[PDB]
Formats: C-alpha cells, sequence, structure tokens
C-alpha cells in the first residue's frame, strides 16, 4: 500500500474546513519513530498555502540535548479538500536533489548543485577554505552557468 | 524538468567513492533560499544507509531566534552508485501522510494517523484534555484497530 493512503479500513473526517484547523496544536500523544523519540513540549502549527496545500512548523525541546528543535513541511490533499487525507512533504537545505558537480582528489572541497542553477552549495571538511580554493569553485560553477554573485558566504569559526 | 535530476548541461562526479564523503562538512557558501535564510555556522554530517542511500544531519545556528536548529533526511542514488546524483527526502513526524480520522465540531480536539496503524497522534488546542477527550479519543483509536498501549503521552504546561 502507499505511504499517502490511511491505513486499510480507516475512514478520514469527510466535511472537512481546512480554514478553522489553521494554528497551533499540541501533541497530546503519540506512537513513537525515532524523529519524534524523546521531545517534550510539542506543538505543530499549520497555516494555508497559496497553492491551497498546508504549510506546518513543528515545535518541541529535546531533554537529552537541553534545546529547542523544529521541522517544517507542507501537506495536500490527495482528493476532494472536505475530505482529510493529505500527502506530506518536509522541508530542507537540499530541495529536490543533490548532485556533486566538483570534488577534489582528497574529498576535502566539494561543490554540490540541486536541480537548476538556482541550487548551489560549497562545503568543506574545514570551516575555512582559501582564496585559493574560492576562486578555483567559483570558476568551475561560472563555466557551468551558475551566478556566483547568489552565493551568501556563511559565517564560520576562525 | 524533475526535481531529482542535475541542472540541463551540468556533468556530476563520475568515479564517487560515498565511504570517503562521510561524516562532517562546512557549509562555505549557499544560494539562499527560505529554509537556509540567515543560517550561521551551518554543517551537514553524511552517514552510510543499511539499505545503500545516505543519512544526512544538517545543523545550523539562528541568530534572530538565538538557537541552533536542525534538520535530517536520506538521499538515494538515481543511478550507480558511482555516480554523484541523488534524490533527496526530509524526515518529520508524519510520515507519507495525515489523516484526521476524528474532530469535534469546534475544532478543539483531533485524532490523526499515517499510512497505517503504527502512526497515531491526538492533538490538541490546549496543552492538557480531560480525561473524558482521553477516553473518547481511545476508544474510537481501539474501535478502529490501532494498539493504543503504544501511546507516549507527551509532556506539556500544566
Ligand atoms: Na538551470
Ligand atoms: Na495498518
Amino acid at each position: 500500500k502507499s505511504s499517502s493512503t490511511p491505513p486499510r479500513g480507516v475512514t478520514v473526517v469527510n466535511n472537512f474546513d481546512a480554514k478553522r484547523y489553521l494554528g497551533t496544536w499540541y501533541e497530546i500523544a503519540r506512537f513513537d519513530h525515532r524523529f519524534e523519540r524523546g521531545l517534550e513540549k510539542v506543538t505543530a502549527t499549520y497555516s494555508l498555502r497559496d497553492d491551497g496545500g498546508l504549510n506546518f512548523i513543528n515545535k518541541g525541546y529535546n531533554p537529552d540535548r537541553g534545546m529547542w528543535q523544529q521541522s517544517e513541511g507542507k501537506a495536500y490533499f490527495t482528493g476532494a479538500p472536505t475530505r482529510a487525507a493529505l500527502k506530506v512533504s518536509f522541508f530542507g537545505p537540499f530541495y529536490g536533489g543533490y548532485n556533486v558537480i566538483a570534488l577534489d582528489r582528497e574529498y576535502r572541497h566539494a561543490l554540490v548543485c540541486g536541480p537548476d542553477r538556482d541550487y548551489l552549495w560549497i562545503q568543506s571538511r574545514t570551516p575555512t577554505i582559501s582564496d585559493e580554493v574560492k576562486q578555483e569553485m567559483l570558476a568551475v560553477a561560472t563555466r557551468e552557468g551558475f551566478d556566483v554573485s547568489k552565493f551568501i558566504w556563511v559565517q564560520q569559526p576562525g
């Protein structure tokens, strides 16, 4: 069976109004899986997308690591929007795809792209790289048609 | 074009050894999207799955909200494991599906399941519910074949 259909024989709510479901919900109880194991004070907050999906933000406190954690995704109705059966997608940095397009012999410096030229990263085993490595990486990116003026260079420790 | 193929005309590394790529990488630079906007001190840590995919954990500091944030997902080769082109899936609480199977007239208390009877939540607009609402929610779950002994009831404020 699909991961985007309900369990066999389980009936879903059939007069759902997503507008009244928006906002914050407290998780009272869960069946445990790896992702939520040990989380406390868990909430989910739903908002309506321009395209008719729901966006959601999940928040919970991890007592082990002593810090708040969060997750973001979207959900789309699989049928009529009055039937509360939805398909879920979680958000993250590397949308759609992860393609290594440059890599040194020693696996120290990588240029990684997504599914089109709007998705590009420079990754390193070290928090800083030499201007020489920056210039080599920017040359490969430019030669393959990425606009390297779009880079946000990330704050890292000295 | 697919979100799980590289940009047109971009060539990927073709003698990739995922074993040498494992462990921690620092994000030196990114093209900005909603998910990473404003994040500092960003890393990704790769590990090998039993099924041949890569697991990854992304970590970054959000200076706005003054706290560390993290994200988890997996990536699978789309072809030969020596061609560094991968499809990405992010992890979260509500795997595969989100199905509302019980809801009161006032949109205050919900029973929500995933794609099989191993996925179940009780959600509330309030951090606590009455034993009456607990018993109503557990009765519906039991009547539809969920093992309500699997619930972890979540710590919430009084
Ligand atoms: Na492109
Ligand atoms: Na089932």
